[PDB]
């Protein structure tokens, strides 16, 4: 059986307590938490690529206002579908499940700049998603993982005190 497991879940969920914020500049700021998954029951034999995407969570914007977050305007026409390449892709199946998956350099950004980033609208709610696509497939099956654990509001600065903190104890 396929089985996509998220790492430091617990780590995650402090931050999703307080709702999660991710930091998005011009040339791109890397994530923290990192996402990382535990893979099992892939074709050690086979090759894959591991591949990131983020879903828009919501139909609306979002504000922090008196310490809480809420609905802040009808949604911006959704950011392009960027979908980020795990570095470690096209490899074997024992590559991928001999150790967790750490998407560690990926970097959000609100502008169309390059590098391989991935854009976001600034105070919209996204959720990370992780494609595997297997190598030689003519059939380009693709599987799709939500963790809603890493869910996190895209800012250009940190809104709540509590998040800049949490940031700065865990990293
Ligand atoms: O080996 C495959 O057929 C495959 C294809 C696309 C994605 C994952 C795959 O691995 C598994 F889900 F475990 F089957």
């Amino acid at each position: 059986e396929l089985r996509v497991g998220l790492e430091e879940s617990e780590l995650w969920l402090r931050f999703k307590e307080l709702t999660n914020e991710m930091i998005v500049t011009k040339n791109g700021r890397r994530m923290f938490p990192v996402l990382k998954v535990n893979v099992s029951g892939l074709d050690p034999n086979a090759m894959y690529s591991f591949l990131l995407d983020f879903v828009a969570a919501d139909n609306h914007r979002w504000k922090y206002v008196n310490g809480e977050w809420v609905p802040g305007g009808k949604p911006e026409p959704q950011a392009p579908s960027c979908v980020y390449i795990h570095p470690d892709s096209p490899n074997f199946g024992a590559h991928w499940m001999k150790a967790p998956v750490s998407f560690s350099k990926v970097k959000l950004t609100n502008k169309l700049n390059g590098g391989g980033q991935i854009m976001l609208n600034s105070l919209h709610k996204y959720e990370p998603r992780i494609h595997i696509v297997r190598v030689g497939d003519p059939q380009r099956m693709i599987t799709s993982h939500c963790f809603p654990e890493t869910q996190f509001i895209a800012v250009t600065a940190y809104q709540n005190e509590e998040i800049t903190a949490l940031k700065i104890k865990y990293n």
